[PDB]
């Protein structure tokens, strides 16, 4: 405590937490870098922080790949397809909201057309919504969830003017839908 | 692929700490290349948590500035994230290897009126003292 330096707190304020929630994912993985960095940062203080504000340097190309799997998911147009009428209704429900999802950063630097994309989004998540109503709860729950927290990062980025958020808030609703759909199947 | 920001993020991250630090970048990168390899699109989900964190990041960066005062380039360096509020104050302040990362601070600082984003203006006053004391201590 008193004999840590001040600067190798990113340690424990972001990379402890991060390596906390990925030991319910794997805890092999999240153990080894976390030995990986502790011995780093002792027998380097500072660098953790030094890593942090060299990947905070690099957003760029992290906005640009989140923005590439969000245009990519446009290529998932018939994956995870599932014989009976409500079965259908729900694949053309997935695929146009995946569809309509994935042409998000065509439309986000116009504010009229994206606008009209969230009025097409909406459309597609409440009829999306109906239609597993139809097909009938975990993963429905989950859909709901990502997509209130679409809904904030919309609110989120008419504050901020940050497209990253919306893009990665897609990608997890799109994620979900195909969770989803491996449910279904 | 979604194991693309191992090497398009922390790879040149890695690589770009290899002159302060040699085997531990080294152990930092297996211990990713291992982890990545069994669970694909794991180092992704670390880089977006990470950037989750900015906030607490954004503070610490601040306090880390306002601890170097602790000689007058250290001082006026520190009040930066407490006069950059006001344009006014922060114009005064600004009137107020190593040369590299001067001049390339001076261009951080040419960047940010065109950004907003004043992180960077921070990292780069933090790099400009750890010049600073790599110089003073050689």
């Amino acid at each position: 405590a008193e004999t840590t330096s001040m600067v190798s707190m990113p340690l424990y304020a972001v990379m402890y937490p991060v390596f906390n929630e990925l030991e319910r994912v794997n805890l092999s993985a999240a153990q080894t870098l976390r030995a990986a960095f502790i011995k780093a940062e002792k027998e380097n203080p500072g660098l953790t922080q030094d890593i942090i504000m060299k990947i905070l340097e690099k957003k760029s190309v992290e906005v640009n790949f989140t923005e590439s799997l969000l245009r990519m998911a446009a290529d998932d147009v018939e994956e995870y397809m599932i014989p009976e009428p409500e079965f259908q209704d729900l694949n053309e429900k997935a695929r146009a909201l995946k569809q309509i999802l994935s042409k998000i950063p065509d439309e986000i630097n116009d504010r009229v057309r994206f606008l009209q994309t969230i009025k097409d989004i909406a459309s597609a998540i409440k009829e999306l919504l109906d239609t597993v109503n139809n097909v009938f709860e975990h993963q429905k729950k989950e859909f709901v969830k990502y997509s209130k927290s679409f809904s904030d990062t919309l609110k989120t980025y008419f504050k901020d003017g940050k497209a990253i958020n919306v893009f990665v808030s897609a990608n997890r609703l799109i994620h979900q839908t195909n969770l989803i759909l491996q449910t279904f199947k």
